[PDB]
């Protein structure tokens, strides 16, 4: 699952920057840039969830339309049976 | 889905009864007529179940989304604390 891999690698990337700050705290422009890259990645995750809610509402709508079509085919058939 | 198969199958049954009426403007034999009534019964119960399953699907998928949102909020918290730590260098 793509979503889970992105979450994992980002998690991982964040732990690396953290460890890097720890070692350098015990001991800049690049960290600021990396954090901007990560903020962008996270907004993309947010967007992908939104797309997912949309697509699933569409799948649901679509299934409901199929069941209603069967209902209509049954009703036409009952009438025809009369 | 199995949903899609059930739809497939139920439409097929509907078609077979239609074709059956076409071949019989008056009653076929008792056994034939009763089998048809049973198929109508089957179809009717299947509708209730198909409807019910759409409810379960919406539920399940809503849970999947909530899960994903919680996962993103965790990363975001993890980033925001790092940003502050970086600020305090």
């Amino acid at each position: 699952d793509p979503f889970q891999q992105v979450v994992k690698d980002t998690k991982e990337q964040l732990n690396r920057i953290n460890n890097y700050i720890t070692r350098h705290n015990t001991a800049e422009e690049e960290i600021q840039d990396i954090l901007k890259d990560v903020e962008e990645t996270i907004v993309d995750l947010d967007r992908s969830i939104i797309v997912m809610k949309r697509d699933e509402n569409e799948d649901v709508s679509g299934r409901e339309a199929q069941v209603k079509n069967i209902k209509q085919q049954l009703d036409a058939l009952k009438l025809r049976f009369d």
